[PDB]
């Protein structure tokens, strides 16, 4: 019984109306992007940002920490939780630890919040669960509005996070400003999310033409595509068991060139104009060795053979476009081998 | 006759050490560098390491001493993505070019974009008068003599042994209560006693990566980074597919991948994250995998696979990847 045969195909399908629903939430009365003042006024003040969390919201991280750098000027990094709590770095004078975890409960950020409280530094929490752990201790809790995730593969989580770091980050700028209407631009990431869902039979076929068979498979992109590749690796590895890695363009020389054969899957996404032309390099050198090359790139920079083509949307949020297109071709994949999914 | 460059470069790693020792040593037997190159260091308000593939995992192990000796926040990048998406700076930046032949392209192109910002640069290479050389502000040379195989060892080494020098040094202009130069001598020792055991080193290839597609190399902190070095290694020479992950971080999907008889390489060379990752290795072996525990005297426990002699916390990855270059050359031989 159920509409959708899995909670994940479910959730994937949701991606538009957690959208929707962070547009309503994140404006005022008047239309105006809208947090907290006192988040707002700590982050501005903050001289360098930590992310912490791990897995997908690690990932979400990366995306996030390119609109905390580019539109709220704060130098910004982002590490894995499990390792920064045993590893502690040395810390700028005014840090602020931003602790990004769908349940609010996860472990390791959960130690790493104690040390950072110990040491008296400020902490902003993004999560999806009010009033869990990560919440109450932190300073201050931004929520993404997303709903329950049932499936263990996180879809709508991932594109919350980074849609609110979006939100965040451009409230910031202002108080020093991208010039962009944010809400305008999220508003054509929604239509341009729901034209990837509505290609779900592409994405299924792409999953038949490219994974039936594979034991591995590689992402590649450059810049915000690398980001957005760790991803698709991560939930092509989740569900469907495909060793599936994520590498950058410019680093597939050292060791994993050698590893393509006659056939080997090479998804590449090209959505950044800068390196448009430097990924689709990369792709030519693992053709030559025999890749069975997926280049999906964006309306504006594709070319002649490109197996997909998402919607133009700003540069900065291409990936809340493209990893819908890498959740359903990872779906589909898994699907296609009768697994579980869900889990 | 297998890959002979590859067993050569492995067997010089030694001498390489020795020479560095001497070359940065005076004649009252102290760490010697140019005082214009520390000053720059020890100036600095944070470093950025620029390098790729082995050099970024030698950066990223010398990223450690450079914080923890020198105390200068440090932050290390692949020089690709660095030059097509450069972050935001600090003040007062200094870069730090990691580069075996002087030459990389990509870290080429980002000096000159920090030298037409006007930021001060250092290289560290092996050969003199190379590009990264003349165009930085200071340069370090490796004295590791020339580099043939297609895959990389003595590099790596050559490399965390400087930085470790350059760290102390600085550490000292306000330092580590180490003798470095004599903890050096010790990791020599211990790099000599690895490669007296390459028959040991086979036989871990024989039992453990005779017929994989697949390897998975964990560890946590200092030693992750090592799996890093590692997993590239493996890759290079066997093309088995390795990977390299934080012991902490298996949970997400790559604990998925784990069958019975998938080698798992976990290195244990960390007090305070021994318990951890033996842990992990724990979670893995329920599902299926065959584990190869690499740790060091003093954090030993019965069932490791090997155990590599006692050096100074920060400088375990100059002794456990000699092991891991070795596992790695003997899996390719056996399986050609």
């Amino acid at each position: 019984k159920g509409v959708y045969a899995h909670y994940m195909l479910k959730e994937i399908h949701e991606q538009p109306a957690v959208m929707r629903r962070i547009i309503q939430e994140y404006q005022d009365a008047e239309g105006n992007l809208k947090i907290d003042q006192d988040i707002i006024n700590d982050v501005k003040e903050a001289d360098r940002i930590y992310v912490i969390a791990a897995g997908t919201s690690y990932h979400a991280g990366l995306v996030g920490k390119e609109f905390l750098e580019k539109w709220a000027g704060v130098p910004t990094e982002v590490h894995v939780a499990s390792e920064f709590v045993y590893n502690m770095p040395l810390l700028s004078e005014k840090p602020l630890f931003v602790y990004i975890s769908q349940s609010g409960e996860t472990a390791d950020s959960r130690a790493v919040l104690v040390e950072t409280n110990k040491l008296g530094h400020k902490s902003l929490t993004i999560t999806n669960v009010a009033g869990s752990t990560l919440s109450r201790e932190a300073d201050h809790t931004l929520l993404l509005h997303a709903g329950p995730e049932i499936a263990v593969a996180s879809t709508k989580a991932y594109t919350a996070q980074i849609a609110v770091l979006s939100i965040l980050s451009q409230i910031v700028a202002k108080e020093h400003e991208a010039d962009i209407d944010l809400l305008r631009e999220l508003a054509k990431v929604t239509t341009a999310i729901e034209a990837i869902v509505d290609d779900a039979p592409i994405m299924e076929q792409i999953a038949t033409d490219f994974l039936e068979t594979t034991r591995n498979a590689f992402f590649i992109g450059r810049t915000i595509d690398y980001n957005v590749s760790l991803e698709g690796a991560l939930k092509l590895k989740e569900i469907s068991y495909i060793q599936a890695e994520g590498f950058a363009g410019g680093e597939l020389k050292h060791g994993t060139i050698a590893l393509i054969e006659d056939g080997t899957p090479v998804v590449a996404l090209a959505t950044q104009e800068n390196v448009n032309l430097s990924i689709r390099g990369n792709v030519k050198e693992v053709v030559a060795r025999g890749a069975h090359p997926c280049i999906i790139s964006m309306e504006g920079l594709e070319k002649e053979g490109d197996t997909y083509v998402i919607p133009h949307v700003h540069e900065l949020l291409t990936p809340l476009v493209s990893v819908v297109a890498l959740q359903l071709i990872s779906y589909y994949a898994a699907l296609h081998r009768d697994l579980d999914v869900d889990k």
